[PDB]
């Protein structure tokens, strides 16, 4: 009998794919959210599970394929389980051809220039990358997130999905200037406790998609809302909700690296430490939460430890 060969990793099984100029094919880091806890799959043989998007509009597309299958009445049902996750009647199974036509049809009117807000523009190894932004009120935005919101459960630890109603959610979409194929996105949060009004702001989910990683998008991406955020006067505060390693590491960089351009690296250089007042004006000119403050502080006294 043995029945490893009716048991499978969920991580290995689920091969995810964006699709432009070609497929480009990677694996999910946590795939417990889907497929449970132990992020194995039973019931099974040779079991193969595909989720492609397209590189522009996400439209996702999934097909699943085994040799053979248990025939245990508690035998979850692959297919089912993973289109729960995905937007409801959006997603092309099997038909790949269908697929292909849908996307290739949405291109057309696919511009995220007409509905979306832009924020920044930069350049990495020639090609040009711009930053919008939108709440997710509107038809448009709602269609796209509910599509990319997967990746946040596959890559990101710990993550659930957000409510969509709640207003104060604002997304950053990144997005290649040229072919309009998106890049990573960002989920943010406007929130206050007690003529205008202020807000904290706060990232709750940032991704960049797999194939695009490495590459200093992260790193233009954070700069470009943290410098957006710090140029709108009705922003006070500017935290992190729950950052990862890689993320902790990415915001540390981007960081120290802004803090010391304004100077900062020789203020900390002043052997008589700084007043109370000084430090708290500071941190509010620099809008960092204390605690992140407090370690740049931390990591810029050290580097210039004479
Ligand atoms: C609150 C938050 O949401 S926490 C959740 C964070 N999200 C995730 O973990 C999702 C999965 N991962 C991702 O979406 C991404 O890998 C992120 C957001 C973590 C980082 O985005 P990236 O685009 O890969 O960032 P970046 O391009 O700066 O990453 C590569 C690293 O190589 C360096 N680097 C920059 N350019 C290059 C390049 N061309 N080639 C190689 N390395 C490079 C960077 O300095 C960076 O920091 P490191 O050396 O300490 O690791
Ligand atoms: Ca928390």
């Amino acid at each position: 009998f043995k029945p490893e060969t009716w048991t499978s990793s969920a991580n290995e099984a689920l091969r995810v794919s964006i699709v432009g100029e070609n497929a480009v094919q990677f694996s999910p880091l946590f795939t417990y959210p889907i497929y449970g806890d132990s992020e194995k799959i039973y019931g099974y043989k040779d079991l193969i599970i595909h989720l492609a998007f397209d590189s522009v509009t996400f439209k996702p597309y999934v097909n699943v394929k085994y040799s053979a299958k248990l025939g245990d009445d508690n035998i979850v049902d692959v297919e089912k389980k993973l289109l729960s996750f995905l937007p409801k009647d959006d997603v092309i199974v099997r038909d790949e051809a269908k697929w292909v036509d849908c996307f290739a049809e949405e291109r057309k009117t696919h511009n995220l220039s007409d509905v979306f807000e832009k924020v920044s523009e930069y350049s990495l190894n020639g090609e040009e990358f711009v930053v919008y932004k939108s709440s997710l009120v509107d038809d448009f935005a709602r269609r796209m997130h509910r599509r990319v919101q997967i990746f946040s459960l596959l890559f990101i630890e710990a993550a659930n999905y957000i409510d969509e109603t709640d207003p104060s959610w604002q997304i950053y979409w990144l997005l290649n200037k040229k072919t309009k194929e998106l890049i990573g996105f960002v989920t943010t949060y406007k929130y206050w406790h007690y003529i205008d009004k202020k807000f904290r702001a706060k990232i709750s989910q940032f991704l960049i998609f797999p194939p695009y990683q490495n590459k200093g998008h992260g790193s233009c991406l954070y700069e470009a809302i943290i410098q957006s955020w710090l140029e709108d006067k009705s922003i006070t505060e500017i935290t992190v909700e729950d950052p990862n390693e890689a993320f902790d590491d990415l915001r540390d960089r981007n960081d120290i690296q802004r803090l010391r351009k304004l100077g900062y690296d020789a203020v900390f250089q002043k052997h008589s430490d700084l007043s109370d007042e000084f430090l708290e004006s500071s941190r509010k000119s620099l809008k960092l939460e204390e605690r992140q403050f407090n370690r740049l502080v931390e990591m810029l006294l050290l580097l210039n430890n004479s």
